[PDB]
Order: structure tokens, then C-alpha cells, then sequence
């Protein structure tokens, strides 16, 4: 319940091509490594020779595999994906000893999806069923794994910003953190939605209405790279941070348009400020914050992009964030927990923190609705 060593470690991945899991499909087992992604929920892997693959999903070399007959296709801004929907028997090798029958979504063609270069090949969305394609009728995987085992309904993440990190499936393994733990509740189950009350740019309030900080929404998403703030945030957010740091920045570097660099080892941290977001508790009127530094912030690719940007979904909680704490997607009982990660990229000055309790009035006002 508290120590899952089969499970540490079993994440990997490169700087900006998100964190990748091991897994089987079919019998016999096909090994296939799988982005994790908290930001959708279809289980969705490449199944044909798309060049920048090292393998796919062979259907046919498959027993236990069984035809839905019917496709799916996920636009996005960029590009796309678009396949044919199927069941098999599923596996996680660094992960629960469990088998299940999950739906597969086999990937025929897409466009600026796959990445070229990167080591993985297929895509576990691990959010809720109302945003799973075509339909919420269509079982996500973990979902499935709750339904078909004995493995509690919540699993972690401890994202090390070349990576690696741990997805502990079905516990919480305190190794990970220090500190305690503090829960924010999910707002509703379909992304991993939460609401924040607060944003402090080194201990200073933005004073915006706390409504725009969830313009439209605010999600914890494993599979975005970027801190992500609503347009009106965002201009307030750099503005602040922008006077924090007034003491060294072209302007397209803000807005992400091009890259700042520095000598090797003289990457100035502390003229940039901590970023402080505060949740909502799981008490009324009370909250918690988590402090975040400009090492997740500012992203090497020494030349750094600025990983806060601007956004017309809302805010977007993405690895800039969770490469901070260790946080527990607690789905039993719809709450998204944080601590301070033991795996946090930090200097001998500041670290990655989570506080509580503050007391914040008109939490609920917070919160954007349709
Ligand atoms: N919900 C969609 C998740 C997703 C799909 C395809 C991708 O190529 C990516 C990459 C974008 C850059 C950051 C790493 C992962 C993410």
C-alpha cells in the first residue's frame, strides 16, 4: 500500500517528447512503449509502418484480439489521428501483475502526431470517459483495469524533468515525496479539472477575478510540456514575472517565438521569480500552494524556451508543473494530490514546495461554468 518498487522507475522519455510506459498487447505479447497522458482518455497505439516507428501493433499475429468494426478520428489544431477500434488483453510490465481486456483504438493514419526521433509508439489516455472518442461509451483503460481487477481506483505520477519518472499503478509510493501530501478536489470527472484560487509571482498577487485563472477550465495534463495560462492570465503573469525580472529579454521570448540563450553554467536562476498556485482545499475555504522555480519554467532544448504560454482551453497544468511533486491522481475519491517530488530539479537557495493551510474566501466564485 505504501511501497511499490516493481513500479519506480518504469517511466522514461526526452526533454519535450513526454513520458513513456512499457506495455503489452495481444497474445502473444506485443511490447509497445505508450506516452502517458492525463489529458485524454483513449488508449490509442500505431498499428501499420509509419517510418518514424520502431514498431506497431500486428492485429494479426494477435488471438485474443476481437474487431469492433467501427473507427474513430481525433483532429487536432496541428495534425491528427484516425483508427479502427478493437479489445485485447493488455499488460504492464514494470507495472500490476493483471491482464485485462481494454479497448484499442489501432492507429491507420495520422499527421503530426507521431514524433520523429521518439521511442514511443502509441498513446494511454488515462482521464475519464466523458472525453473519450467517439463516445463516453467507450471504456478507458483505466477504467477497465479498475473494473476487471482488484487494483484501487487511483494511480501517481513522479515526473524527473534523458528523464524518467514513476507511474505507480493502484497506490502511492512515499518514497517518492517529502512532506505531506494536500488534495484538491476534482472538479468534475472528464479531463483531471481543478480549480485555482491564487497566483503569486514571488509571493506577489496577480489580484485578477480568480475566475480567469479557470477561463474555461484548469486540468492536470501529463501529456502537455507547458505551464499553460489563459490569454488574460498569461499577459498578466508575464507582466509580473517580466518586472521580476527586469534586471537582464527580447519580446518574442515571452510569447515563445524564439529561443534565449546563456553560457554554459551561468544560467542566472534567481533573477526570474517562484510561481505559486493555489488550489482549492478539500476543506471550505481553505486552501494549499505549490511553488514551482524557474527551472521548470524555463526549459533547456544553454539555450532555454520559456515553457508558459497562452491559452484558449484554459490552464493547462503540464510537466512544467508536475516535474515539482508527485501527484496522486486519487480518483476514488475525486481529488488530485500534491507533494514536494524527491526527484525535483532545484538549487542549494529554493525548492519546489507545497504549504497549507491558507484561508481563501469565495472558492467556489473560482470556478468557470458553461
Ligand atoms: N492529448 C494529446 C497528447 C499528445 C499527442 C501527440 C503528441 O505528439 C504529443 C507530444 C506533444 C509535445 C509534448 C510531448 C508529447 C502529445
Amino acid at each position: 500500500r505504501g511501497s511499490f518498487v516493481e513500479m519506480v522507475d518504469n517511466l522514461r522519455g526526452k526533454s519535450g517528447q513526454g513520458y513513456y510506459v512499457e506495455m503489452t498487447v495481444g497474445s502473444p505479447p506485443q511490447t509497445l512503449n505508450i506516452l502517458v497522458d492525463t489529458g485524454s482518455s483513449n488508449f490509442a497505439v500505431g498499428a501499420a509502418p509509419h517510418p518514424f516507428l520502431h514498431r506497431y501493433y500486428q492485429r494479426q499475429l494477435s488471438s485474443t484480439y476481437r474487431d469492433l468494426r467501427k473507427g474513430v478520428y481525433v483532429p487536432y489544431t496541428q495534425g491528427k489521428w484516425e483508427g479502427e477500434l478493437g479489445t485485447d488483453l493488455v499488460s504492464i510490465p514494470h507495472g500490476p501483475n493483471v491482464t485485462v481486456r481494454a479497448n484499442i483504438a489501432a492507429i491507420t493514419e495520422s499527421d503530426k502526431f507521431f514524433i520523429n526521433g521518439s521511442n514511443w509508439e502509441g498513446i494511454l489516455g488515462l482521464a475519464y470517459a466523458e472525453i473519450a472518442r467517439p463516445d463516453d461509451s467507450l471504456e478507458p483503460f483505466f477504467d477497465s483495469l479498475v473494473k476487471q481487477t482488484h487494483v484501487p481506483n487511483l494511480f501517481s505520477l513522479q515526473l524527473c524533468g534523458s528523464v524518467g519518472g514513476s507511474m505507480i499503478i493502484g497506490g502511492i509510493d512515499h518514497s517518492l515525496y517529502t512532506g505531506s501530501l494536500w488534495y484538491t478536489p476534482i472538479r468534475r470527472e472528464w479531463y483531471y479539472e481543478v480549480i485555482i484560487v491564487r497566483v503569486e509571482i514571488n509571493g506577489q498577487d496577480l489580484k485578477m477575478d480568480c475566475k480567469e485563472y479557470n477561463y474555461d477550465k484548469s486540468i492536470v495534463d501529463s501529456g502537455t510540456t507547458n505551464l499553460r495560462l489563459p490569454k488574460k492570465v498569461f499577459e498578466a503573469a508575464v507582466a509580473s514575472i517580466k518586472a521580476a525580472s527586469s534586471t537582464e529579454f527580447p519580446d518574442g521570448f515571452w510569447l515563445g517565438e524564439q529561443l534565449v540563450c546563456w553560457q554554459a553554467g551561468t544560467t542566472p536562476w534567481n533573477i526570474f521569480p517562484v510561481i505559486s498556485l493555489y488550489l482549492m482545499g478539500e476543506v471550505t475555504n481553505q486552501s494549499f500552494r505549490i511553488t514551482i522555480l524557474p527551472q521548470q519554467y524555463l526549459r533547456p532544448v544553454d539555450c532555454y524556451k520559456f515553457a508558459i504560454s497562452q491559452s484558449s482551453t484554459g490552464t493547462v497544468m503540464g510537466a512544467v508543473i508536475m516535474e515539482g511533486f508527485y501527484v496522486v491522481f486519487d480518483r476514488a475519491r475525486k481529488r488530485i494530490g500534491f507533494a514536494v517530488s524527491a526527484c525535483h530539479v532545484h538549487d542549494e537557495f529554493r525548492t519546489a514546495a507545497v504549504e497549507g493551510p491558507f484561508v481563501t474566501l469565495d472558492m467556489e466564485d473560482c470556478g468557470y461554468n458553461i
